[PDB]
């Protein structure tokens, strides 16, 4: 059922190192802050009754499981992008001269003292076909974690998830509901935003 795009035989060149490191990082401070907005509070064991989260800290305070997907799932986007056959160049490198982190409120404050601190890519634009390489990482990353499942001995749930194993996400992308398909999209359009802030090209293949 689900094909993601096989990054098995892909390589991450030495010139995207850096910003794999950034993009890991921007969707953290990204993640947190939507976290906060939704009335999430650190503490030190996960709780989503109380809406506590241990990962509410800055990215070099991670603990080192979590700390290492987050680079995982910047790498395996930047590996998907590369074998989809994308075109990936550095046209741009003065752009991280005019790269500056939002200020929040205090009130985005958690009581260990972190606050968000996402880039300022207000200005940043993304044309039609950047927005349609979104789509295809959206529909890829369901496909991923769906597969993932699946090897766990996941199953469709019949409009009912239980906890035993079934699960009503375990669909074809397009059979979602849209929130579901925004959600998704909404992560990865900021990755992508956050690559063409630090000046890159990325381009569909011919």
């Amino acid at each position: 059922i689900p094909c993601p795009v096989d990054t098995s035989q892909v390589i991450l060149p030495p010139h995207l190192e850096k910003i794999r490191d950034r993009l890991a990082e921007n969707i953290h401070e990204l993640w947190g802050m939507n976290k906060i907005e939704l009335g999430w509070t650190f503490g030190k064991i996960r709780d989503d009754n109380k809406r506590q989260h241990p990962c509410l800290v800055e990215f070099s305070k991670l603990p080192e499981t979590e700390k290492n997907y987050n680079l995982q799932m910047s790498t395996e986007t930047l590996k998907t992008l590369l074998a989809l056959g994308c075109h990936i160049a550095h046209v741009n490198p003065a752009a991280e001269e005019d790269l500056k982190k939002v200020k929040l409120p205090k009130n985005y404050m958690m009581s260990n003292g972190y606050k968000p601190a996402p880039l300022d890519l207000s200005d940043v634009k993304l044309l039609p076909p950047q927005e349609i390489l979104v789509d295809k990482l959206a529909e890829n990353a369901h496909n991923v974690w769906a597969k993932d499942r699946i090897k766990q001995g996941w199953t469709y749930g019949i409009q009912q998830d239980l906890k035993n194993k079934r699960n009503p996400r375990l669909v074809p992308y397009a059979l979602l509901d849209e929130r579901t398909k925004k959600s998704n999209r909404d992560s990865l359009r900021e990755a992508v935003r956050t690559f063409v802030g630090y000046g890159y090209n990325i381009e569909p293949s011919d």
